[PDB]
């Protein structure tokens, strides 16, 4: 197991334009488009993420090539950031996913904001950090994956994705 397929395994893959649990524009593996209503700003997002006039539609490859762009971005932006980085940087390898993971779902800020966890995180306190990262309304909306993502960062075992 690694990042990649966990990723895929929480965001799935489709390659028709939908709405998120948010009710955002979003395509492939987890690729937000837009958080306008628009669906046609959204094709337009579309367009030029791809390169092409893709009319909505894009093939399995180009899912795939926004996926790798994505996690890349993902994990450069942890390294870039000041809060974040030195957690990561203590992290064992299955941690640092989970760490990656919520990044990607919620972006560098909304991840800025469990300084809570993350402090107990940073502190190994396990136990702690997950029960406070609970407290939240990420886990409150997408309790399932929230689940998945906080026993892999408490435990630092792949158990939840089997
Ligand atoms: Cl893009
Ligand atoms: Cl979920
Ligand atoms: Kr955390
Ligand atoms: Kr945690
Ligand atoms: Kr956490």
């Amino acid at each position: 197991m690694n990042i990649f397929e966990m990723l895929r395994i929480d965001e799935g893959l489709r390659l028709k334009i939908y709405k998120d649990t948010e009710g955002y524009y979003t395509i492939g593996i987890g690729h937000l488009l837009t958080k306008s209503p628009s669906l046609n700003a959204a094709k337009s997002e579309l367009d030029k993420a791809i390169g092409r006039n893709t009319n909505g539609v894009i093939t399995k490859d180009e899912a795939e090539k926004l996926f790798n762009q994505d996690v890349d971005a993902a994990v450069r932006g942890i390294l870039r950031n000041a809060k974040l980085k030195p957690v990561y940087d203590s992290l064992d390898a299955v941690r640092r996913a989970a760490l990656i993971n919520m990044v990607f779902q919620m972006g560098e800020t909304g991840v800025a904001g469990f300084t809570n966890s993350l402090r107990m995180a940073q502190q190994k306190r396990w136990d702690e950090a997950a029960v406070n990262a609970a407290k939240s309304r990420w886990y409150n909306q997408t309790p399932n994956r929230a689940k998945r993502v906080i026993t892999t960062f408490r435990t630092g075992t792949w158990d939840a994705y089997k």
